[PDB]
């Protein structure tokens, strides 16, 4: 059911703020410009607050789940607060039995083909690929000849001018940060759509 | 209390919309753009739905109202869904009686000195002056001859070349609809923050 | 059945004279001339005559109403004459009764949102909009969000230049007074055409 | 009487001042610059004090009214004072009795078609229409039509460059205020003259 949800809607927000006050309004400018993927990092101040009270935009449509996961105590809060999803900026065999006992779908950071085949070995074929500025498409097309059922979700320097380009390697979506999340909520809205509709333009 | 929300937002979003959905959409787009006061207006479908969904935004500083409430029967739905003000077109004593019983806010619209000097009588100094397209900067500065203690919050035709004027006329607040609330969420958000920085450039 | 012939000949002749044969041969110009509903105003000496003498009119398909009807006892004069309609400049309780008790089409003058909401609880969704060249079509567009169920007949600087205007601001029809009927009946049968061909080019 | 003054005099001064002092020394002015018609408006602090103090010009031909009374108890004090005639902004049913009742000259406020007839059925045929700035010389051309007994004394924006297209409309008389009234008592004085004399070239 999650990978149908990251396949139709191809584009994650990957949300980084200072308060529980700013990663609210920041999830609503994302979501009114029309991305339904939201994923609230562990790096904002009480994180499980943020998503329990954004529980509301579900009925709405809206995807919550919790980003920069690096504990199971972290994601047990995440998903006693509601998180659809989760996902850490690495490999973690904890969160992944966890997650599974929980029936949450767990989407683990890989940088090499040794962690690929080791979260493959746990079930996984959906995969962050991360820091994906430092790591570029040209890994996931040079993935696709050993390994052509794994799907690829980059994070890291995913932008309006690389986007296509991420899609054109085989990417099943891609994780926004900075390029997304960064500003005021208005400018936040404007960035949504420009990159939906950037997304749609490359993608069908 | 009231009084000092209008005083201090100066803005009121009038809220037209075809669907309780619309409706939200839009509220949400206003609010994102920095306006708090929020009137759901009763030609909107299922208008107490929309003004008792929205009961989260409260939380965050939204003031959610009723408009166009034209029976008691409208007011009391308005009431119990959760309205912190009512809004008329006109001048209505049994929304006037029922709004003093249930200690809600009640802003009777007016368009004549009759009709001023009868919300007087029932207790209101703060007035809708409704069409305001139509009565003008002009009839305001008229009246604060005569009234030099009724203030107005003028709906109708208000927009971003106009504002300024009304506000030069001695207007306490603005209502405006179709030129903040018509067109897509991110272009009502993007005119809602156009309406908050042109008031402000001229009554600071 | 009132409202579908108003919607069907979209223009009423206001008929104002200073003698009973003025005024027949002012309605029989503006009849000639493809004008159906023809409202005799009560500042015609002896109206209810005129009405009367009128009568054969009828059988060739015109419809003779009565206006500036300010009494019930203009009003019995009317009906008792055969006037298939009342008009007034103003709204009158007593005039609505009568009119309802006779099984008699009224439609009341309004200027304000306030007497349009007293028209509509005397049953009365079809208002006269009286003075039209002070409230404007802008009366009608402003009335529309609030009253979406409420049609205006204006009357009062209704003109060749600006009739296409009222019915762009979604008027049911015109009332047309000087414009129409000032000048010989030769020049009145040929403005009354020159009406009908002009409202016809705009609401087609 | 009241209105063989007001036809004769064709002007009223309507005096709007912030004590007793720069009231009595504008009512000076004006009846200096030949204006026999004053209205000492309730907005001026202790107004009854104001027009017992100014009955000594009586002796002298000017005629001392009140203004902006919109309550019997300072009808009373007015008529108390020496008042020879009350205006109001409004129709007031309280005052327009109690002014019967006492013998003394009412003009009630009027903006409506509605309003108007309510007046006429409490026994008035000069109105004062009001704010005059609103509605314009068109609404006394329109009331002409079916109101051709009914004198209007528009009150609100009248001016130097409009006061002949009053007259021209078929106004009674003009009530001019900040027009007139608004300087010093010397500039006052010259504004009084220029005002008798401009209404003098287009009225005789």
């Amino acid at each position: 059911k999650m990978e149908e949800l990251f396949k139709k809607h191809k584009i994650v927000a990957v949300l980084r703020a200072n308060s529980v006050e700013e990663a609210k309004k920041k999830a609503l400018a994302v979501f009114l410009g029309g991305v339904h993927l939201i994923e609230i990092t562990f790096t904002v101040p009480d994180a499980d607050t943020v998503i329990k009270e954004l529980s509301f935009l579900k009925e709405m449509g809206a995807i919550i789940g919790a980003g920069t996961v690096t504990s199971v105590e972290q994601a047990r809060k995440a998903v006693e607060s509601g998180a659809e999803f989760i996902v850490s900026p690495h490999l973690d065999e904890e969160i992944s039995q966890f997650a599974k006992e929980k029936g949450v779908f767990y989407m683990p950071g890989v940088m090499t083909p040794t962690e690929l085949v080791k979260a493959m070995k746990l079930g996984h074929t959906i995969l962050k690929l991360f820091p994906g500025e430092v790591v570029g498409p040209q890994f996931v097309k040079a993935m696709k000849g050993p390994f052509p059922n794994v799907k690829f979700v980059p994070t890291g320097g995913v932008n309006l001018d690389n986007v296509c380009e991420w899609f054109k390697a085989g990417v099943l979506a891609v994780g926004v940060g900075s390029a997304l999340v960064k500003g005021t909520p208005v400018e936040v809205a404007e960035k949504a759509k420009a990159f939906v509709e950037k997304i749609r333009g490359c993608t069908e």
